[PDB]
């Protein structure tokens, strides 16, 4: 579909066997979600935005759908105000800008 | 033009005469580039991030050329790790997420 910006571009995910609402970042390099629990073992990390840094969880060879399409890829775990889905996942789905 | 994101979707922008790069970033709200000298009166805001909020300078009207795109609008000047151009510009220059 083609996303217009005239408010944030939210979509529901499915992860874990959960559906959750996230957000299309693509200022985000990574994406994250707020706590949950996960299979597999886990590695620190310290991402940085506005604000400052965070301590999350980093988990790989997650299985994601946005939007009824299937990515996989790496997805941290932390205190993220909010879910963020960035561009190591929106390429996976071919996401594109256009202006 | 059409950007793909596997890399950072950087691009050339134009204010005060002078050349930036910065971010398009669709989960941004508002536009905020680093430190620097603008015209005008400006009023405070607080923007909330990944990491926590930051203190930042508002200022309105402001010219802006986006790869190439003129456009007019609120810039936010403060601590940012990197200059970001959000929702409120990318809407001026016609920029949607398509997938
Ligand atoms: O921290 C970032 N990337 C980092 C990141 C994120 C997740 C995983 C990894 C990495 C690392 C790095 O890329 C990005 O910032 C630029 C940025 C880019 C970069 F390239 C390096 C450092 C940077 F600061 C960040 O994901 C923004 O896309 C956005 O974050 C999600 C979000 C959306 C909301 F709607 C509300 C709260 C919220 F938190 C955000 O903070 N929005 C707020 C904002 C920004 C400017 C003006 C006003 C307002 C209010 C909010 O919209």
């Amino acid at each position: 579909p083609q996303i217009t910006l005239w408010q944030r571009p939210l979509v529901t995910i499915k992860i874990g066997g959960q559906l959750k609402e996230a957000l299309l970042d693509t200022g985000a390099d990574d994406t994250v979600l707020e706590e949950m629990s996960l299979p597999g073992r886990w590695k620190p990390k310290m991402i940085g935005g506005i604000g400052g840094f965070i301590k999350v969880r980093q988990y790989d060879q997650i299985l994601i759908e946005i939007c009824g399409h299937k990515a996989i890829g790496t997805v941290l775990v932390g205190p993220t105000p909010v879910n963020i889905i960035g561009r190591n996942l929106l390429t996976q789905i071919g996401c594109t800008l256009n202006f």
